[PDB]
């Protein structure tokens, strides 16, 4: 049930491989969502039958899935081709400022990220989130979502899945790379809010 | 579309260790309430899913996991309870547990003065389990609605959120810990510990 | 040692909003066993303090930070509150701060809503505040008896424990909300926020 | 915290312990392990707050010195009584007395022991008979150290310089010698038990 | 000299094959473990200039390297002995005659162990390892995330690497089709000689 | 070993008045300080005819006392040096312009210096001392507990004795007037001779 | 006041200790630390009468390092006697030995203790096995230090260079493992008791 | 080739004949410095492996040991290069020009420096070594115990190891001889070079 990517398959290339996003569309997040909808309706059953102990089991599976589900959705929003306007920092003015002000350049900020985001043990996620006002880098382990009163600005996977295919382990590379498809307006539009 | 399940009881069972007025509060407005979030939140997710709607999304789990613990917590809890005069208040209804109980803490009432003070020491709301953690028993609280952690197995619960005890006891914690006893369902506990 | 400062107004000036009962169960009781305990917790860290039972110094360093938080909070509460009636309820008191409020929510009514959706969304026990956070306006939550971080200066807080509304209001945390501004002491709300 | 008022009179003790020594022991130096122990115990909760660690390790120790000073001057006024009351009497300590003289030989042997164990203390400090149980030791503490855990402090004798200076200049034995007369053994028969 | 270094291969990068591809045993032991001890290496000089210099702030953050590549090293060390040829006698399970026994009496039998070893790898989040370990005189199945090492205390006898670098270029997210086919090159001698001996013997 | 002959005191005793009454200095010397010297040396001669025997047991026992009585000794005839009268020129601070130099740049100000050692002064608990000592060219401020000397390390520029016979007779429980005034008769000539 | 005599010829120890060291260590080591006590007491009196109190500091040093010195190299010659004497036959230790077995587990596995404290010794130090008041404990000194207040010492090892060096060099460890040849149990056991 | 290892001597074994022998000189440096460079790496190692398996009981202890050792591989390196054959210009103070001038300006002269040198190299107690340090603009005279490095702030000129296995085989207990001799071998154009 998986709304296909904003884009088509080779939009983010050379920064992102046809074949990475393919795969992490249709097989990873695919998976987090089938098991995500699969524990859903489990669940409906279990409050009827007064299964307790199913209804526990059903609670991990639907917060583990859910998050998966939830992680990707923000990533594919969170990239466009590299030529779109949305790939230029001045669709973000708002939040670029805000960058400028808490680590002096967008470079400066970038520079932060890229040393959070190699620096992660394992699997997971590096975020660029809004905590009141402020801005800070976390990163989340495996499919963690970011601290309550954190509001994800934007994200960057960095479970090997996300790159291995083409930079092995480059990890490097990849970070070097992305930030040609990063997309500004929705980082903008998730800075403000509703 | 989930139906609250009734008690296995009269709401004026429980007395006077718990007022009618409480139960019938405690069941029909404060665990009906866990279980329509829960109904609503359930219903309107393929919605949201559908549309790719992500802030509805994550609002919805986390009303899925606030409303299903909820009512997984008073579930369990209404199944500990019954009528003081039953003989599934009597604690020899529960031989391996007692057993099991007075060797982990000296005897049973070192046991309850150990919950009890466990209990009382929770800061705002949340539960006291005895709980099943690998070979032998251990006293645990939650905060707010929080399952127990994982690996740990409830053996049985007391709801220590104000609501569970304050048109009757007021601010008398102690008290309500102290009368509670007499209508802990050790039948059950026992179940649950085999 | 502290002590209860005494109220502003008699127990019953709250009336409707805020029964007499409440009032003084929740300032005679509740805000007392704060003190009681604090003071307490203080004497027994000294005596654990001579000989050297660590878990006692850690447990009672936790007992001084909870009922002196508590302590606070609670002072804070009861000049936020005056009766109806009075021109101190009357936002009109507090003009350079309904002006700045109005530059941040849009309008008193928006950030009233905005308060009252921070205030119904506390899972457990917890306080509201309206903060001062530099140059702006914020409303942040905290759990129990926590303080408001550091940098922020409280203007005004509201209790979300059940013990600040349950015996008028029940499980009706949306009545308590909407009445308690009409005993909101904007001339104390003003005077801290300068 | 606060100040205990004396069972006696300010110069109760005479001719032992005069009433300026009694008057300034009780009256400024108990008065101010009192009040500095309260005001290190307020200033520390809002030091908890802050997370001030420093501040945090600066009055623990200002509570532990003022609250030992506390509890040893506390003990200490009780174990004082007029010499002529019938407390001041070994006689109206029969357990105790018992006990005594089966550790060290006499009633005597054991005040010459206790007192080569005061009049031996370093700077500051004082010298307790205390319960270990099952028996009876003679201990000294440096400065207002309070006795070891365990150790049941059945009478204590303080040997600050302030506890007899003005009375008895540094004739540290004389002070010894005479405190004797003023012993509380109903205070200390109570706690043996 | 003070210098941890990449132990060479018992067998060639095609050796496993067709269990696991020879790009990814050359990937994961000249470039993966490469990575850490070079970087464990990195962070033990300095660490010794910074102790001295009472610089506690960066004493902190290289502690924190050392741990992390230390980890990394010993568990990829452990591993390349705990696999061989699938072809190779070494491969059967009756070349550890004493701990598949214990491990028969512990589950119900070699295979009802293999169920319950892959429902453990398969149950990893993210990055991780799985484990037979000895723990005093029985055994376990354990797992630790990212690069934890066996926990002090237990004694590892083999472990399965489940980080997505292991398999992902030949098994792509099929995290099941990589257990079921490293059952064929678990080195059973490497298991046995651990079973017998004791934890600093590794 | 011989007789301990103890040097007298470069001053009558009530030179150090009003600061010091002359009951206090009378009694520091001769009783307290005398003490000292007259144990330190029966614990020597009887130190002496325990090496005399074998008597390896109370070696041990005598080495102790040897240490606290001469540790005694040198503090107070130290003490003695860092003081002369009110009215002497080496009453005055610039008596040691290298040293109160030094102090300046240490702490801001030959007052805010007062400030720092009537703070460690105050804060002694029990018995023991202050000392202004020199760290090579830096000036620390330490306190030394009963008749303890200063680390290794440490050499004394000038000590102030805060066991409270001291002061008591004149200031009972006021350590800080004691302080205070103290300061009106530190011997600053003996401060840099000790600097350099 | 003389250095008194070894209880055995110089080479007596050998080939665990050689003649040249035991000579050296006694004749001239311990010869230093007997003359610069006799220096100091006999000197004490004129500095003090002087009012030199540079030299007073002095003498309080000197007599405390010196005073240690005599003291631990006296114990130390005590706790040695030859590889052939029945004296270096731990059975004329029998409750040691049953005491040290029953906190080591074996002979062997206290030696392997001792020595790896002995050699872990920072600079120059001793190492001692003391009676801790029940049990035993192995602990070290720094320089010539005493063990602290209620520990009873029972054998002594010297780890300054200049115990072993002529014949071990660098070989720190060969030293311990022969002067377990030459240890005193008789010695040691009677300081036991 | 490691992280840590035994550097070369500028010099033979034999170079600093007579007042060094050849037998210390070798033992010294390939026996007692290797043996710390050696420990310290295996120190290095044993605690990579202690954090990783959350070891914090050794933790601790490894990092004394890599402490200890590190400063025992600085002190003997700054050691050997302190010294030069007595042949050598090096050897001259005169080619130390600059620190000559200032050791006068402290001291009095070259010669008062060496006996209060020489006095302080004396008066350790134990194992230990003595060092011209320059903290601030001055010079000063410091001593450490053990393997300490001198404390930071100094900068160390040149140091004299009085750890008995530097002089022992050759001089036996007589320190002084050794000091004497040591000054003919010192390098003082390394000792400039530190200086400035
Ligand atoms: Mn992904
Ligand atoms: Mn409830
Ligand atoms: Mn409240
Ligand atoms: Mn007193
Ligand atoms: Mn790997
Ligand atoms: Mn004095
Ligand atoms: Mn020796
Ligand atoms: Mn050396």
């Amino acid at each position: 049930s998986l709304p296909a990517l904003p884009y088509a398959y080779d939009a983010l290339e050379p920064s992102i491989s046809a074949q990475i996003m393919e795969l992490h569309h249709s097989k990873h997040h695919q998976t987090y969502v089938t098991n995500l909808n699969n524990a859903l309706k489990t669940y409906s059953t279990a409050l009827a039958a007064n299964d307790v102990p199913s209804q526990i089991a059903l609670q991990a599976a639907i917060k583990f899935n859910g998050a998966g589900h939830i992680n990707h959705s923000l990533f594919w929003e969170n990239l466009c081709p590299a030529s779109s306007p949305d790939a230029d920092p001045a669709s973000a003015p708002e939040l670029t400022a805000e960058i400028a002000k808490t680590w002096g350049s967008l470079d400066k900020f970038k520079e932060a990220m890229g040393k959070a985001l190699l620096g992660i043990q394992g699997s997971g996620w590096g975020w660029l989130v809004k905590e009141g006002s402020g801005l800070r880098i976390v990163t989340t382990k495996d499919q963690d979502p970011v601290v309550g009163g954190e509001v994800p600005v934007f994200g960057i996977d960095m479970w090997e899945h996300a790159y291995y295919l083409q930079y092995l382990n480059g990890k490097a590379a990849y970070v070097d790379n992305i930030w040609k498809v990063i997309n500004w307006k929705t980082a903008e539009q998730r800075f403000k809010g509703d």
